[PDB]
This record gives structure tokens, sequence and C-alpha cells, in this order.
């Protein structure tokens, strides 16, 4: 029912290889300081939009991998474990497998995305990077 104004609390990921992005159990989810450990769960979904180009004509921006808590975003209503092509299952140690509707997403007009930074020991997949951030370790 909500409007078409839902953004990812954190930055997105850009693909630069054949890999389709994949993380092991207990990894993948960025560090959230303004949130709980049981809420450190969700899934990644690719998004495609067209932004105004420099020459004036709108240009279709490349696809990016966005993350959002469970029960939120476009791919909302899918319980942990539910298979689905194009979607990745992420979860951190202690993260609870439940919908975080109470939290929801973060509107871009109201606020911006936070620099995505994985926890110590965790590393992004070969051929991928983080938007906004500078790197890792």
């Amino acid at each position: 029912g909500l409007p078409n104004n839902t953004a990812s609390w954190f930055t997105a990921l850009t693909q630069h290889g054949k890999e389709d992005l994949k993380f092991p159990r207990g990894q993948g989810v960025p560090i959230n300081t303004n949130s709980s450990p049981d809420d450190q769960i969700g899934y990644y979904r690719r998004a495609t939009r067209r932004i105004r180009g420099g020459d004036g004509k709108m240009k279709d921006l490349s696809p990016r991998w966005y993350f959002y808590y469970l029960g939120t975003g476009p791919e909302a209503g899918l319980p942990y474990g539910a298979n689905k092509d194009g979607i990745i299952w992420v979860a951190t140690e202690g993260a609870l497998n439940t919908p975080k509707d109470h939290i929801g997403t973060r509107n871009p007009a109201n606020n911006a995305a936070i620099v995505l930074q994985l926890p110590q020991g965790t590393t992004l997949p070969k051929g991928f990077y983080a938007e906004g951030s500078r790197g890792g370790s």
C-alpha cells in the first residue's frame, strides 16, 4: 500500500564481474549502529532506474544491489529460507529471522543511505565493491 518512496538504509553494491554476488552464512550484512542485532537480517535485490544525464537527456543508470530488512522493500513477504532467483539471503550472528515492518525502509527525500561497511572478518565477493565508501581493510 505504501507509496513508491523506499530506499536502502545503507549504500548499494556495484557488480564488476561474472559473479552474481554471494555471502556465507553469518556474513554479508553491513554494520548497523542505529539498529539492533536481531534486525541485522534481510536480502539483496537489484534495482534499475534512469537518471538525468549530463547532456540533458535521461540516461539509464546501471543496476545496483540494494539491501533491506525482512518484510520490507520490493521483495517483502518472504520468510528466511524461501528460494528466489535474483535475490540473496543475508543474516548476521544473532539476527532474527522475522519481518521488520515496524522499521521499514528509509525514504531518500527524508534521509540518505549510510556508508555500507561489513564487520571485521567479512569481505565482499570478488568483482564487487561498496558505493560511497572508500574500501575495507
